[PDB]
């Protein structure tokens, strides 16, 4: 039952039930706003249809065809009648706003005969035929039967072949004729199937389009990148059409209560007089500043602003709305918390707070965590921009200083590495088919669109740079080139930004609003999780410390063995055929490594740093180019063959799971012994030269058995304890381990006994758990997301149903035997908002992630706190 | 009566009465802290002595010599006795902390015989003689009889001529001998006067030094630059001496509760074991991190930190304190809100607020306004610092990226322009005698000092960069050169910063903490004054808008006549011998000027901009180089002689007071007519292309009579009104004027009738009021400050007792006839905290100042609000 709900039968509450626009539309209705009534097909009915072999069930249709009945009696007109036709619009809406992705159908109910009845009754035959020529084009695309170029090449060939310039200048005959020109295309571009004339067949067709599209490549790829599950689905909305294209006193526009890209307080949007935004606004015929609509229709503005402001105080957040003016009358067709850019995100958040509109928990909880990454994208370098050659200007859709090679298609722009080959995408406009390209490019450059245009919307959403409406861009696809300013380019390097200018540039790094801080302080007053960082170097430590890094969670020591002025000492150790010799070799490194931790400790100023012992296999440090192998045969008094014989002696079938980490530490204590001295001696000394207390945390990698950790810990304590002759050094320190091998988690209680702290190495723990090496996964990974087998990437987003059990088990079990057992997480998962919450809820003590994600971690940790209290 | 007060006889309340340290010392006593009792000579007694021909009155001495009595009976010892001598310290304290300037005397009461008694009784003859050799040196400097080099050249010649390295290694004989070596200098460097042996003569001498020094060049110059009046004066403190130089378990250190240069929370200071900070800490023998004093004397630290934290919660602000340890016992000798750098200023302010220690009005009121200028000093450019050649490192005394030519003396470093020739001062250490040099240099570079060293203190106070303790600097004065790293310099260009590094650099511009904002929001929630800016260009407008510029208060149009592609049209106007011709000429400029305001209006986005009409004389635009005059004789069909004849025809005796501004506008309406069109047409148009309402404000310069303003306003209204054919343009606009000519203020009521708004041009109003041209003043100005005739510069700091009456009169009178009369201020005075308050209190509506001082203005306006509610 109940597969369709009237707007008056619901509210914000049932957002899941009716979808996003669903509840909003229903909410606007419940308020008593001037909106065209309609009804909503439930997301559930999307499930039914899907869990029914993708067929629209009987009970469903009838219920759709019943609300349609309701509407007729509602405004005295029958659905797509022959004389007085009732036209409607169709538009999908998931529980998660997907701005730039969803679908919309206008004037549905029209056909060869009803248009004419619409012509007489309405009295404006140009209109009827315009509203019909439009609608045929949309049904052709949405209910995908054909591409837009087919249709626009025609109206355009028609205009640029009749001395006309805007469709707004075609006669009732031009259109009446055009319609057949489209009804001709849709058919000569399909089996030869007739175009739907039976409104009931047009409307049912619509719906399936929507329910169907919810599984097409683009959606799938879009949700995953927007952390949206696929078990939700879409809802479809049927509303009683209202027209901003009846003529000179009717319109339609998109507008935001506060600038969506800077937080700016005050109306931001565009519109066009006589037109149907749905397509006309998001495109050519340059839209007008919504703040001009006051000059032109200064009576509709008086009320459009009175509504928008109460819509914004209603939801107590900034609103992304849509209006159409019907010859003097104003109609709202949409409201929604405008998606934001990071800056605008915090900025508005602060305002709504100062303006009393909301509480701090609110704003803290509102910011989309992951987005703070934008905050840190390297802005341009002034001097580089001053000398910069600006060869054109256009709208500053989405902020940021983007710059890279240009590509006229998303297929090839992504081909050239993601945001790694520094790519740029130059197009006319963009569309749902360009999602991964816009996503993988430094910046998007379009030739027509405006604020309400796809690229902006979709770009200001992905915190990526975009410059739209740049007309002067003459693009060629057949030769893949474009003319901008005083130059012609060809897949070379171009540069753009929010200073709206495009040019022939050095980026640097930079500040953070006081609003970042203002919200960071708030996060910090609600978060229980502490936030350390993953830094192996002073500068990076410092950089993260500056973002609120409360210490270190993963200080890799590998490099201390790698780095040129230290590779030959580790290699000598491997070739040395005696423990006395290895011992020696190893000791040659203590000075350097010692230096290393000194610098980190002087830098950390009392801030805790979990030092992870040698992790990789010895094979990773020997030479694998006989050029280098023969080099090392002289720096060692040996022969190539024998050094090579050693190398080939260390070679493993699966490096990720062999004689490495803890296992090297057992076979070669010496190594672990040497690391304990360098760290101990270093800590003591700075503690000695600064007096600021240090409390080193040694961390044992790849542990999988209590006795395995003990053995190595027994080696550290003895060296650590010995080093204590620079004084018995009352200095404390804790031996701990990395819970990154399933057995470690399964036998935590047992592991807790020797270990003084658990540090979850989720990246590896996730490889042993999923059974696949990150390094060789991608070759199949994609097919998993495509096949929807995977909704998220485990390597960036902590698998909670699986890896999550191991993590929650180590903590539980680990604390049965050591109630205080401090716990942490490492790698990527530590910097992922979703993960950060799980950890908070499961039991961790702190979170560690790269230096630049500290803000993302803190906010997340913050939110996680408020959410689960 | 009452010229001296016991520490127990006062508290914080009477800060004016007892001076700064006065009340603090008295306050610490009232708390019950471990401090050496003493008494205080009132600031008033400084007045007496001064308003008594600079003689210490009789009633005064006795009262000093009476408290000294009190002290003997207080600790069973007589003042500088022969056997058990009571030694004391002398140190001045004004109601305004002058860190780095005031004076201090240790061990006063000692002499040839009492030292020996101090030797026996104490039992440590090295000590007695050390405490004596020190004290003789200080009395020699403070009670200025001789320079420090005289004394340090000796102890040093003595050490570097006896195989010794630190005075801490001279025997009881070395010192006993040294003393005579100093008592020998003081005398061979004076008439031949004996050195004071009578403690009563040493102590009275001290005091006069202090009261005297309060009028010496350096003080005078220091207060003015620190807005301190000279009618206040100093107070002198006499405290019962305690020693951190008795040996191995006694010490003395300087420390701050929170880092004075970053806001950092947590102890920051230095110290030295066995020594008397007063000189030893602020100098060589590298001090130790106060946080190490926990390793060495881990029992004194336990209590030093327990005290400092209650001293900080007591005053509810960060504390700058001084301690000495007397063989196990800890002694506090000072507390005081540590002077701060801008960043640290806001930062701590925010903390104390989050930590609940204080309310926001508090923090807002606490920040020293003027300091926010630091916030905006251009940091270095990363890439420029990455390629930068670091030829040495040292302590990061005061923040900032300083860089400029080096000068080994303050006398010559100031010679080469102030902070205009980009100067740098390289010295051993600095001192009160270097005040204007440190002040006029980009950055200070010293060879020995530390955190507690003069340059740091005095530098972190003036928000200027400083790198101290850089030993590797071998300086030569005789050849004015120094060796640093792998180079030797000679008055060339050097560079430094808070990254502590000094190097062989491009600076840029940059962010503002969220703490700047956090306090800016606060300012903004307490300020009633609005803050516009003085911008004549879009970029500058934008720049100021970014700091909270709520509009424009002074948009000069001169340049619109000046700029190359527009100078020839104004010149043609001047040479054209007909109003029809001039008219013509003028009209040629309307397009350009029109462009100009368009850009400003597109930039201002609705934000008000007071446009000031042509201000300078026509002579200012003709050529004054016959090379150019003969150039303009061909671009006009004339001869040199005749163009020259015109030029010489416009030449005035006093350009600042002739046929210019409003007077040109009367004689040549045309001009004013043309400005009204360019502005009107421009406003209408943007209002037309954006719909955002504009409300131009035309401002008439140099008005001095109602009928004078009317006449010109009558010309604007008619042109303004005419231009209203791009539509009657419902556009509003207000004619107003600049109250910058005394008569304007004296006849405001009369002026208010025609003018719709008053805009105080205080710079000029201050020249007509003081009667002297800023341009020719400096040649006598300095002698006014030196002669103390002027405490402040009127041109930067609004004369309130004078110019202030004219300002308060125009507002009063101006509102009798126009109750709404909006009012503003311009030029410098608008950006000066002191002025900004006066204006707030007198009646202005908003304040306008350069773009970068907007923060200074806002905070000031804020504070002014809280202060006078």
């Amino acid at each position: 039952a109940k597969w369709v709900y009237k707007f008056e039968e619901g509210n914000a509450s049932m957002r899941n039930l009716l979808g996003g626009k669903g509840c909003n539309l229903a909410e606007m209705t419940i308020l008593g706003m001037p909106i065209p009534q309609g009804f909503t097909v439930t997301t559930e009915a999307c499930t039914e249809y899907y869990n029914s072999g993708k067929q629209i069930t009987q009970e469903i249709q009838d219920q759709i065809f019943e609300a349609i009945t309701w509407l007729e009696e509602l405004n005295g007109k029958k659905f797509g009648d022959t004389e007085d036709p009732l036209l409607v619009s169709v538009r999908s809406g998931a529980r998660a706003s997907m701005p730039g992705m969803m679908d919309t159908i206008l004037n549905l109910g029209l056909n060869d005969v009803a248009v004419e009845g619409f012509a007489k009754k309405t009295g404006n035959p140009r209109f009827a035929y315009d509203s019909y020529r439009r609608f045929i084009q949309m049904y052709s695309d949405v209910v995908m039967e054909v591409p837009k170029s087919h249709f626009e090449k025609i109206i355009d060939a028609m205009k640029e072949e009749k001395g006309v310039h805007f469709d707004t200048d075609l006669t009732a005959d031009d259109l009446k004729e055009l319609a057949e020109k489209f009804k001709a295309v849709y058919k000569e571009a399909m089996n030869g199937e007739e175009f739907p004339q039976e409104p009931k067949d047009q409307l049912m067709g619509a719906v399936k389009a929507v329910f169907r599209s919810w599984d097409n490549p683009r959606a799938i790829v879009y949700r995953r990148m927007n952390d949206i599950p696929g078990d939700w689905g879409t809802a479809v909305n049927v509303q009683t059409m209202v027209f901003g294209n009846k003529g000179e006193t009717s319109g339609t526009g998109v507008a935001f209560t506060r600038n969506p890209s800077t937080g700016e307080k005050g109306i931001y949007g565009e519109y066009l007089i006589n037109a149907q935004g749905e397509d006309v606004v998001a495109g050519v015929r340059t839209p007008q500043p919504i703040t001009q609509l006051e000059n032109d229709m200064p009576d509709c503005y008086k009320q459009f602003m009175d509504l928008a402001m109460k819509l914004e105080k209603h939801f107590r957040d900034m609103q992304d709305m849509e209006f159409t003016i019907e010859e003097g009358k104003l109609y709202f067709l949409q409201t929604r918390n405008g998606k934001r850019t990071a800056p605008a995100a915090l900025q508005i958040a602060c305002d709504l707070v100062d303006e009393g509109m909301i509480t701090e928990e609110e704003a803290v909880v509102r910011i989309e965590a992951k987005s703070l990454d934008q905050l840190l994208h390297p802005t341009f370098n002034p001097a580089a921009l001053k000398a910069g050659e600006v060869i054109g200007s256009a709208l500053p859709a989405s902020p940021g200083a983007a710059a890279g090679k240009v590509y006229f298609t998303a297929d090839e722009a992504k081909a050239a590495h993601e945001k790694g080959e520094r790519v740029i995408l130059v197009r006319l406009e963009t569309s749902p088919e360009d999602i991964e390209g816009m996503h993988a490019a430094e910046g998007i450059l379009t030739v027509r669109g405006g604020m309400a245009s796809h690229a902006a919307v979709v770009a200001r959403g992905m915190g990526t740079c975009c410059v739209s409406g740049c007309g002067e861009i003459k693009i060629n696809e057949e030769a893949k080139t474009f003319e901008l300013g005083g130059h012609t380019f060809a897949e070379g390097d171009y540069i753009s930004l929010d200073g709206s200018t495009g040019k022939i540039i050095e980026t640097q790094e930079a500040s953070v609003s006081g609003s970042f801080e203002r919200i960071m302080v708030w996060a910090d007053k609600f978060r229980t999780l502490k936030v350390r960082t993953n830094a192996d170097t002073p500068e990076d430590t410092l950089n993260a410390v500056k973002l609120g890094a409360e210490g270190i969670g993963l200080c890799r020591t590998e490099h201390m063995f790698f780095e040129a002025d230290r590779i030959m000492k580790i290699r000598k150790m491997i070739l040395s055929d005696s423990v006395e010799a290895r011992e020696e070799a190893l000791n040659e490194l203590i000075p350097f490594q010692k230096g290393d931790f000194k610098a980190m400790y002087k830098a950390l100023e009392g801030r805790p740093m979990t030092v992870r012992y040698l992790d990789p296999p010895l094979h990773e440090f020997v030479p694998h180019t006989e050029e280098e192998q023969a080099e090392l045969a002289k720096n060692m008094g040996l022969t190539l063959a024998e050094v090579k014989a050693k190398v080939d002696e260390l070679h493993e079938f699966n490096p990720m799971m062999g004689h490495r980490g803890c296992r090297l530490a057992v076979t070669y204590p010496e190594i672990a012994k040497m690391q304990t001295r360098a760290v101990m001696e270093a800590a003591i000394e700075v503690k000695e030269e600064t007096g600021i207390d240090i409390v080193p945390e040694i961390m044992i990698p790849l542990v999988g058995e209590k006795k395995e950790l003990k053995f190595v810990k027994d080696v550290v304590v003895e060296v650590a304890e010995q080093v204590k002759k620079e004084k018995g050094s009352d200095m404390q320190y804790h031996i701990g381990t990395m819970i990154e091998i399933p057995r470690a988690a399964l036998t935590a209680d047992a592991i807790a006994e020797e270990a003084e702290f658990f540090s979850f190495g989720t990246n590896d723990l996730t490889q042993m758990t999923f059974g696949f090496s990150r390094d060789d996964a991608g070759k199949f990974l994609d097919s998993y997301y495509k096949a929807k087998i995977y909704e998220s990437d485990p390597f960036a987003r902590l698998d909670q149903t699986g890896v999550g059990q191991l993590v929650e088990m180590a903590v539980k079990k680990g604390r049965q035997t050591r109630p205080g057992l401090k716990c942490g997480i490492c790698g990527e998962h530590g910097g992922d908002p979703s993960s950060v919450e799980f950890c908070h809820k499961v039991g961790l003590n702190y979170v560690s992630c790269s230096p630049f994600r500290v803000p993302i971690a803190r906010l997340a940790a913050a939110q996680a706190a408020l959410n689960n209290k």
